[PDB]
């Protein structure tokens, strides 16, 4: 536990697929005080074919807050994110105000199938967003914390001198495809495909997620994380 807790998402351009790839590690605290590594490998490809801002090597800086809603009785997660870029087109046009967000997730983990819906709003200029997530099929079979990365980087606050490295906004509203492989040390793997685009003016992240080789007693299937 540190007080100022930034996770850095390292972004390198992929001239190859006209997109970007990314690499970072996530850490989850376990109840017994140890730590679960979760290695992320990410691929992002534009959906249209229009001009999109390929960038130079920078990183995103992310802080997450996870809370509950004392009223709400379903299995849920309230989340605030605070993202801003660092290291030194105009899809950026709609990211001027407070934008509505819908997030839909279809997921299979070792056969345990589930969905998650989420709504809220983001504010790219302040690099902030709020979202309430409900598990619309009941209990979540994995810990909420492990889904956070999978559950809209277009909302990062890009400083003025980096404004041309905002691939995410550039490729809007045709949007982009986000794919991650996520390796949990000594346990299973997630694969994710997601499409992020505008449907109306609300912003939508629709996701499929498959979860392979988990230990039905490991930290994930065993809900052994600090946020419980």
């Amino acid at each position: 536990s540190s007080l100022y807790n930034s996770h850095k998402v390292y972004i390198t351009a992929d001239k190859q697929k006209n997109g970007i790839k990314a690499n970072f590690q996530i850490r989850h605290n376990v109840e017994d005080g140890s730590v679960q590594l979760a290695d992320h490998y990410q691929q992002n490809t534009p959906i249209g074919d229009g001009p999109v801002l390929l960038p130079d090597n920078h990183y995103l800086s992310t802080q997450s807050v996870l809370s509950k809603d004392p009223n709400e009785k379903r299995d849920h997660m309230v989340l605030l994110e605070f993202v801003t870029a660092a290291g030194i087109s105009k899809g950026e046009e709609l990211f001027t105000g407070v934008v509505p967000i819908l997030v839909e997730l279809d997921g299979d983990v070792n056969g345990h199938k589930f969905r998650v819906r989420g709504e809220g709003e983001g504010d790219a200029t302040n690099g902030k967003l709020t979202l309430k997530f409900i598990c619309t099929t009941g209990k979540l079979p994995v810990p909420w914390p492990t889904l956070v990365t999978t559950l809209v980087q277009c909302f990062s606050r890009y400083p003025d001198h980096m404004k041309q490295h905002d691939f995410f906004k550039s490729a809007m509203p045709e949007g982009y495809v986000q794919e991650r492989t996520i390796f949990f040390k000594d346990d299973g793997t997630y694969k994710t495909r997601a499409e992020v685009k505008f449907e109306g003016d609300t912003l939508v992240n629709r996701i499929e997620l498959k979860g392979i080789d988990f230990k039905e007693d490991g930290n994930i299937l065993g809900h052994k994380l600090e946020y419980n």
